[PDB]
């Protein structure tokens, strides 16, 4: 198991990163410091997580302590939906760079394919509860992202929550300058993503698996929802390998040549989640975990099902 994967920009990306969505501002600085101490070299961030300043403080402390050099870190962030207008993309990136206290990002993603009306509200809604769209499209927003690479603000650009038709639109864009490096998508045993992974990997696009533990802290969880960490079938596979259910869920995508970004703010779990290079799931284990697929998404952007660019009407 190589600890990094080669991107189509020539850079290497660590296959394990720390997620930061729902990491409260007062706890994320310690989380990132512990992660870097433990050995994490990849942090997944976003403007919309409202904690990038605190992530920046942690990275800076570790650079000053000389625990790591900047070139050893792989820092990812994402353009929020209210900044898809071509003229707003650079300013949004630079706000992220300022909060993170960085000269550049290793990777900058279009967070969702759906552009929203600009403003301070992250989700500008109509009276029916549906998001108010912006007059934007995927290709124009991509062109603006490419300019960030040209000016050296980011080393790579990619996408998140794009379906294969949306990826294909970018790959076929007239005058394309940079292919997406990464498509970051929800992926775990209940949403195995076989067709989209096959597609992306066939095009040389690296897939990052988000919510690998099933996002048990998501604010909208309902009692009827299935729970990966509580699934006795996955607990049994963990028992067999003398590992935790979380460790099995992290190793699973690694063996599919995916990058994976489990989130924690608990120091003990941050350390536990990194101890996944000392075992291997069997061929049968992988087939078994894949068989648990039930097309179940924790992250379905339900306020946007009538948006022109809603990604999840398509099969994949
Ligand atoms: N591109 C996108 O649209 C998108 C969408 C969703 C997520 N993401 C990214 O992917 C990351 C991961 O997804 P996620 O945050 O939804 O959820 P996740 O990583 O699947 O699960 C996080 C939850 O699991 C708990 N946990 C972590 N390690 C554990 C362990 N070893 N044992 C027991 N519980 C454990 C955490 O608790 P504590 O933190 O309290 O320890 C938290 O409640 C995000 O943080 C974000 O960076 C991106």
């Amino acid at each position: 198991m190589a600890s990094r994967i080669l991107l189509n920009n020539g850079a290497k990306m660590p296959i394990l990163g720390l997620g930061t969505w729902k990491s409260p501002p007062g706890q994320v600085t310690e989380a990132v410091k512990v992660a870097i101490d433990v050995g994490y070299r990849h942090i997944d961030c976003a403007h919309v997580y409202q904690n990038e300043n605190e992530v920046g403080v942690a990275i800076q402390e570790k650079l000053r302590e000389q625990v790591v050099k900047r070139e050893e870190l792989f820092i990812v962030s994402k353009l929020w939906c209210t900044y898809h207008e071509k003229g707003l993309v650079k300013g949004a990136c630079q706000k992220t760079l300022s909060d993170l206290k960085l000269d550049y990002l290793d990777l900058y993603l279009i967070h969702w394919p759906t552009g929203f009306k600009p403003g301070k509200e992250f989700f500008p809604l109509d009276e029916s509860g549906n998001v108010v769209p912006s007059d934007t499209n995927i290709l124009d927003t991509w062109a603006a992202m490419e300019e960030l690479v040209d000016e050296g603000l980011v080393k790579a650009i990619g996408i998140s929550n794009f379906n294969h038709l949306q990826v294909e639109m970018i790959l076929n864009k007239p005058g394309l300058k940079y292919k997406p490096a990464v498509n970051q998508i929800e992926c775990h045993p209940y949403l195995t993503q076989e067709k989209l992974i096959q597609y992306c990997q066939s095009k040389g696009i690296v897939v990052t698996a988000y919510s690998p533990l099933g996002s048990p802290d998501r604010p909208w969880a309902k009692p009827e929802d299935p729970s990966l960490l509580e699934d006795p079938r996955i607990k049994a596979i963990a028992a067999k390998h003398n590992k935790t259910t979380a460790q099995v869920l992290i190793r699973f995508p690694m063996q599919r040549n995916l990058v994976v970004i489990p989130k924690s703010v608990t120091p003990e779990r941050i350390a536990e989640n990194f101890k996944v290079f000392d075992f291997e799931l069997s061929s049968q284990d992988m087939t078994t975990l894949l068989s648990y697929n039930r097309n179940w998404r924790v992250s379905a952007l339900l306020s946007c099902t009538s948006h022109k660019d809603y990604p999840f009407h398509e099969e994949f």
